[PDB]
């Protein structure tokens, strides 16, 4: 559960948050896999309840209603071509799991539902799985309000409703049965594997109970013997009794406190610096990197609330944003998830945003294409943030550094920073408000290298910056605190 199952050398994987299932098949075809990503972390696949006040927000699809394949992504039909189309050019599906609940407990009953299921949740009927009031922790949880009111209480955060969200009764065998059909049958039509929604508000054993019942993976496109794989969305920022470590017989986990570090490391807030990140990892505080799933935003805390609050980078905060970016992907803490976004009218009222809600670019509430256009970045407000070129850049650099080890450190003692991946990378940052020029030992080969950052090798010349690393593997890096992106990256196959 805990190797990714991308093809060897792809070492990241891009959230296409609500994008459709045909515009994935078309860009697992043109885009991810020439540029080498490993795979696609898809929306919630199955039905879910249609919210219209407000109007189709992108959370109504963390609220199952049924299993079938049928949502504002596509049908099931459309979901499987997607999976085959990428499979077939080498770039997994990992699918959002939302297992520990059906929908809101005061969602009015009816037909308004992704796939037009009946379902009523004050009666718990859910008939199109089909579940019933035995199948909830309603008799089990011991709250006064039935919603979790404590997170100091390990035994509520389990039992009660997130929220007011219907909590399903995972120790039955019924309930595991139920959620391990719909995961096998994405299973069996080649999904590579898993994020786990909301895993502290389920227990440890519950889920490994869960994950027994898994088949390995598609055999037309995997070896034999392949287990999905697993990331779990635990929040721990610590000063909470449940701890990811809980989860790591299972798979991976979210280290979301990866991001909030790294945000008010590159903000300076609280006199954080990028120095300090000599020791970044395990020194932080942060899970085994073995059992990280690492970012620098994710869907719901690039809205500003949620783990890690105001101090996430965002594509708002797009040069900041690079930099954070660019420093993950060098770094080798971790498995790598890179977002990939919608534009929304975002609209701050007393630091908070009243319209986080806003679902992705639609029209009368259809879920509008990805265009392309001819700079490669898309239209129709998709953000696209894993073809901006410092970040696709970036992806590649990761591919050709894997394995090679952290080395070659500089700092300034302030936020001029510099490291290396062995003989195959280099990358050197710049976060002071003033310049740093200065020669750096690389580790490289000697030769002509082309900064991925500010450009690209194409037709065997730069783009962009030119380094020139000498026989001893020193070379000279000039970056303005004026810079449009002030950071450089140079590697194995940018060398001219
Ligand atoms: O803001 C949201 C949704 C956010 C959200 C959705 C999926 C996630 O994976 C996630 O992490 C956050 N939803 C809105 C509106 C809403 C929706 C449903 C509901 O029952 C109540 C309200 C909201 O204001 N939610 C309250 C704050 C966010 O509280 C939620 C969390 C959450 C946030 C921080 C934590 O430390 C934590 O343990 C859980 O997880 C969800 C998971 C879900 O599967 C579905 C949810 O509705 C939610 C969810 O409401
Ligand atoms: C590189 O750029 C130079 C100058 O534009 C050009 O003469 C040369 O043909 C280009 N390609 C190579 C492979 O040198
Ligand atoms: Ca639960
Ligand atoms: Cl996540």
């Amino acid at each position: 559960q805990y190797s990714p199952n991308t093809q060897q050398g792809r070492t990241s994987i891009v959230h296409l948050f609500e994008w459709r299932w045909v515009d994935i098949a078309l860009e697992c075809e043109r885009y991810l896999a020439p540029k080498g990503f490993g795979g696609v972390q898809v929306s919630p696949p199955n039905e879910n309840v249609a919210i219209y006040n407000p109007f189709r927000p992108w959370w109504e699809r963390y609220q199952p209603v049924s299993y079938k394949l049928c949502t504002r992504s596509g049908n099931e039909d459309e979901f499987r071509n997607m999976v085959t189309r990428c499979n077939n050019v080498g770039v997994r599906i990992y699918v959002d799991a939302v297992i520990n609940h059906m929908c809101g407990n005061a969602v009015s009953a009816g037909t308004s539902s992704t796939c037009g299921s009946y379902f009523n949740p004050g009666s718990r009927d859910f008939p199109a799985v089909p579940y019933s009031g035995w199948d909830f922790n309603d008799g089990k949880c011991k709250t006064g309000s039935g919603d979790i009111e404590n997170y100091n209480d390990a035994t509520q955060v389990r039992d009660c409703r997130l929220t007011g969200l219907l909590d399903l009764a995972l120790e039955k065998d019924y309930v595991r049965s139920k959620i391990a059909e719909y995961m096998n049958h994405l299973i069996d039509i080649g999904v590579a594997g898993f994020r786990l929604d909301a895993s502290k508000h389920m227990w440890p054993g519950d889920i490994k109970a869960i994950l027994d019942k898994l088949h390995n993976l598609n055999s037309n496109w995997f070896p034999a013997g392949s287990k999905p794989f697993i990331y779990q969305e635990v929040i721990d920022l610590g000063g909470e009794p449940i701890k990811s470590s809980d989860y790591f017989g299972n798979g991976r986990v979210t280290e979301f406190k990866y991001g909030a570090k790294l945000g008010t490391v590159i903000r300076k807030w609280n006199g954080e610096k990028m120095s300090y990140l000599k020791n970044w990892g395990e020194g932080w505080g942060f899970v085994p990197s073995d059992r990280a799933l690492v970012f620098v935003d994710n869907h719901d805390n690039q809205r500003g609330h949620g783990a890690g609050g105001a101090s996430i980078l965002t594509f708002w905060d797009a040069r900041l944003y690079k930099m954070a970016v660019g420093f993950m992907l060098a770094h080798p803490y971790g498995f790598t998830r890179v977002m990939s976004s919608y534009r929304w009218p975002r609209q701050f009222q007393n630091g908070n945003d009243v319209n986080d809600w806003v679902g992705p670019p639609n029209n009368n509430g259809v879920i509008k294409e990805v265009t392309i256009n001819p700079d490669t970045t898309c239209g129709n407000d998709w953000v696209c943030e894993h073809r901006w070129r410092q970040i696709r850049n970036m992806v590649i650099f990761r591919n050709v550094v894997d394995g090679q080890p952290f080395t070659n450190w500089y700092d300034n003692g302030s936020n001029q920073v510099a490291f290396g991946r062995g003989n195959r990378g280099f990358i050197v940052f710049n976060n002071d408000d003033w310049s740093f020029s200065l020669t750096l030992q690389t580790g490289l080969p000697a030769g002509t290298y082309c900064d991925v950052i500010s450009g690209d090798k194409i037709n065997g010349n730069c783009t962009g910056i030119k380094i020139y690393v000498s026989d001893d593997g020193k070379a000279h890096f000039s970056i303005s605190n004026s810079a449009e992106d002030p950071f450089i990256a140079i590697h194995a196959e940018s060398k001219l």
